[PDB]
């Protein structure tokens, strides 16, 4: 297994000027020629001529038009094609090859591959060797000249990156159409689409050099109706990249291409970017609510990345971060400017905090700029993306919106139309950082640590106020755990906003302040503070660390009831929650332990039960803030501050907490259930595809939510209300009438009503079958196995096997089954897909990244999984790294 280290970069001793395609797709077979027109590079020292090339079977290659040898002249292994030094050109040469490859039969998703009747490529990060030789790397810039020729009525639409020169009829029922690209590029960049297509379409005018450019979105003919939302949402993106960044589109055309079979949400190749359907395509009818936040976040993911990526891209792939932690930050920036709701960004610190914190403490956790990997298709990670984003974030925040703006231009401005690294960023950054602070002598050499220090920072406050002097101090501490990356932590650049809240009138009592932290400690003091004030800290979540505020119950109270920034007050509940949690931990651990007959368990503060029913009765409250107060954190994220965590334990002391608050607040949340409907389940535009109302969207949650807490309290009569709730014609309404039924007797009935209105829709029959997966059923187990059986079968299309099992393993009580069924039955569904599709095989493995937090018991059973799936004969190197990694090998 060969491990590649960043510190190890060296430029080609070649260079790939033009790339000449031309791609024949027949029934059987894809025939793809190719030829290159290469040189010399001055890093050469005579070295072979080494292209990558995976799967390939090799028809003909030449140079300079002479037909090459196999044997003396030539090697190929199935992964790299070797040309002996003796026979390369010592300048301009022509490299040329025919092989034939075979998308029917691709079922791992990655170079040229047929979803349904739609031939589409996916070549990010090393997928275009399998299309072809090349030296697949992103630092080998080429102009690219593409012919697609495939059957005409199977495959009408043709489509490849930069301008359509030309379209031709062929003898036997076939076309062609040519596609030249001048711009220089790199190859993970290029893309090509063959199939039925049908498309909804627009003109948008650039905002500065009134450019017109097309606008086209495709899907299968079937689903052409769920196209609107996805045209609008690119309306969108492009006018933000104006407005915010002042950054207009450069080419004359930008094509978004839904397909069912997609590995990740979607890809921004050159005026051709390709979709996983679900990220795509939604109508109101045939789509729950999630789904129009999910296109909005990743249509705009993909057009940001036109600059952040595409005309700035990468030296190398460890610079990852550098175009997927900035456009993820760019892309939230989008859309909380685009939704309106504090939710937007709570629901990114939420994932952040639960997912992202639970690599950084697993075995697996790495800095966002990795110093080696083996495999790359590891290497696109929670990490790289949202931490990488938290990072891309601060520099805003430090900065301030006008010099970040700067800041990023001037990035933009120097590196446009070459590749860049982490450094190129940051050196930008620094230069908007001397203006800011005036003076040429500030740096922001110690940030750099942030890309090179892997683990989460742990911030700790205490408190000093003198009531005679007017005097306050906040002191700060930091500290990152150490890890197998560094023996040794290094103190971090830690920008934390801060506000001080009279507690007396709830009012500000300190301009917006954001404190620089950069050593290990510091004491910041605070004169002319009339009254103790309380802290408010890391408002909008100004640093990816764990926050240790150290604040009462009744400071955490007075600050979710009067705190001006939402962050903060969801911290502050979310903080009361954990301290309960943690409480009523281990008095049920304790009483486990020593097998008690009798014990207590401390309540549920009841100041702290009011501060929620206030909030919940307040009409000028916002109704997605008021969803999260209602909801415990999440069990990743509890996961975190508990040794050797016993799941069962878990579930009950999260039961007993639940049912505490519900039995205060349930007929305040069936009053609120009931008093929602009207504007929540408004149908005035539902039949209007691009009129998106996050509100209302956010006041559905908040019933859904409100009713499964009443759902499972067995409310009085509270099924009547279920009966009814599977009527609504909103898909989030009747899911979630299935999911809150799992409590009743009339599951099954609800199974079979929301099947039938599921089955005919490919993305809505997904969603149905997630409803499914997590539902709180004790017979989960068998409706797992009845999914298999009537519905999910032996399907290969990700989406099907993520939607069957991932929400099931989320299930506490169930998955954690003290027997390790759970265990034993994802780890047959990863070997399962590993033989065809080792990307999803993977992705099913995130059950298993907190194995060793669990209880010594659960632990053992994970392991013995692991080391099951390990000793697969027919393991894929993908799988394989992965679990060595995990489990510490
Ligand atoms: C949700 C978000 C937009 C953040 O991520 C994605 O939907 N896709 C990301 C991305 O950065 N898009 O711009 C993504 C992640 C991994 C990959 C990837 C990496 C390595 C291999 C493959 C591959 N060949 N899949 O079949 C795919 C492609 C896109
Ligand atoms: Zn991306």
């Amino acid at each position: 297994p060969k491990i590649h280290y960043r510190k190890d970069y060296k430029p080609s001793g070649f260079i790939i000027n033009q790339v000449t395609l031309n791609i024949n797709i027949h029934d059987q077979e894809t025939i793809v020629r190719s030829v290159l027109d290469m040189d010399i590079s001055k890093h050469n020292v005579g070295e072979d001529l080494v292209f990558d090339g995976v799967g390939l079977k090799i028809n003909e290659i030449s140079i300079n038009n002479k037909k090459l040898v196999e044997g003396e002249e030539y090697t190929y292994d199935n992964e790299f094609l070797t040309i002996f030094s003796k026979f390369v050109p010592k300048s301009k040469f022509a490299f040329s090859s025919e092989v034939i490859i075979h998308p029917e039969t691709n079922y791992a998703l990655t170079g040229l591959y047929k979803s349904k009747n739609i031939i589409v490529s996916q070549c990010e990060a090393t997928g275009f060797r399998r299309i072809t030789f090349f030296i697949d790397r992103p630092d080998m810039m080429a102009k690219y000249d593409v012919t697609v020729t495939a059957d005409k009525e199977k495959y009408p639409v043709l489509l490849s990156n930069g301008d359509k020169v030309n379209e031709f009829e062929i003898p036997g029922g076939r076309h062609g159409a040519r596609f030249n690209d001048p711009p220089l590029k790199p190859c993970y960049l290029f893309a090509v689409v063959a199939g039925d297509l049908k498309h909804l379409s627009a003109t948008y005018i650039t905002k500065y050099t009134k450019k017109k450019v097309e606008l086209y979105v495709f899907s299968e003919e079937k689903y052409v109706s769920k196209l609107q939302w996805a045209l609008e949402c690119l309306k969108k993106s492009m006018a933000f990249d104006e407005d915010y960044f002042g950054l207009e589109y450069d080419l004359s055309r930008l094509n978004l291409v839904a397909v069912s079979d997609f590995n990740v949400g979607a890809m921004e190749n050159k005026g051709l970017n390709i979709f996983n359907a679900n990220s795509l395509l939604a109508s109101k009818k045939n789509s729950i609510d999630f789904s129009y936040a999910r296109i909005l976040t990743v249509v705009g993911h993909e057009y940001f990345h036109q600059y952040t990526g595409n005309r700035v891209t990468l030296r190398d792939w460890f610079q990852l971060t550098l175009k997927e932690g900035l456009t993820v930050h760019r892309e939230n920036l989008f859309s909380e400017e685009m939704t309106k709701t504090v939710t937007t960004r709570l629901s990114h610190v939420d994932l952040l905090r639960s997912v992202q914190f639970l690599e950084d403490s697993s075995p697996l956790s790495h800095p966002i700029r990795p110093e080696s990997y083996v495999s790359m298709e590891n290497f696109y990670t929670t990490t790289v993306y949202d931490k990488g984003s938290e990072v891309m974030r601060m520099y805003l925040t430090i900065l301030g919106e006008e010099y970040y703006k700067k800041g990023f231009d001037i990035y933009i401005k120097k590196n446009d139309g070459n590749t860049a690294t982490c450094e190129d960023f940051n050196y930008a950054m620094e230069q908007a950082y001397k203006m800011k602070k005036a003076d040429n002598s500030a740096n922001l050499n110690q940030y750099l640590l942030w890309f090179s220090q892997s683990g989460t920072p742990h911030v700790s406050f205490k408190y000093n106020y003198d009531a005679e002097k007017k005097q306050y101090s906040i002191h700060v501490n930091q500290y990152t755990k150490p890890d197998e990356n560094q023996k040794e932590k290094k103190p971090l650049f830690i920008p934390i906003s801060v506000g001080l809240i009279n507690p007396e009138n709830g009012k500000e009592m300190i301009s917006q302040t954001t404190l620089e932290l950069t050593k290990e400690s510091d004491t910041f003091v605070f004169n002319n503070i009339a009254v103790k004030p309380i802290p408010s800290l890391f408002r909008g979540f100004s640093a990816p660390v764990y926050i240790e505020d150290q604040l009462t119950d009744e400071e955490r109270i007075l600050l979710l009831k009067y705190d001006s920034d939402a962050f903060v007050r969801y911290n502050s509940c979310t903080n009361i929650y954990m301290k309960q949690i943690l409480m009523n931990y281990n008095e049920f651990l304790k009483a486990k332990n020593e097998k008690l007959e009798s014990f207590q368990l401390t309540p549920v503060n009841a100041q702290f039960i009011d501060a929620i029913k206030y909030l919940l009765e307040d009409p000028h409250a916002d109704a997605g803030f008021k969803s999260y107060i209602v909801s415990l954190p999440q069990d990743r994220y509890i996961i975190n501050f508990v040794s050797n965590l016993d799941t069962d334990v878990l579930a009950d002391t999260k039961e007993y907490i639940y049912k505490q608050i519900g039995d205060k607040l349930n007929d305040v949340y069936y009053k609120m259930f009931k008093s929602l409907e009207a504007k929540a389940d408004d149908l005035t535009y539902f039949n209007d595809e691009s009129h998106v109302d996050f509100d209302q969207m956010n006041m559905r949650t908040l019933r859904n939510t409100l009713l499964s807490l009443l759902s499972k309290a067995q409310y009085p009569n509270i099924l009547n209300e279920i009966i009814e709730h599977s009527k609504s014609p909103y898909p989030s309404n009747w899911l979630t009438s299935l999911s809150v039924s799992a409590y009743f007797d009339k599951y099954f009935e609800l199974y079979d009503k929301t099947y039938k209105l599921s089955k005919d829709d490919e993305l809505l029959l997904q969603e149905w079958l997630k409803t499914v997966s997590r539902s709180d059923r004790k017979d989960i187990y068998e409706i797992l196995k009845k999914l298999e059986n009537e519905v999910l079968k032996d399907s290969k299309n990700p989406n099907d096997i993520r939607a069957v099992y991932l929400p099931f393993t989320n299930n506490l009580r169930r998955f954690h089954d003290i027997s390790g069924k759970g265990y034993k039955l994802i780890a047959e569904v990863i070997t399962k897909t590993d033989k065809f599709n080792p990307m999803v095989a993977t992705q099913l493995c995130e059950p298993f990244k907190l194995w060793n937090k669990l209880d010594t018991k659960r632990q053992e059973l994970m392991l013995n999984e692991m080391n099951t799936m390990l000793q697969e004969p027919q393991i894929s190197n993908n799988l394989k790294e992965y679990l060595l990694r995990l489990t510490n090998k």
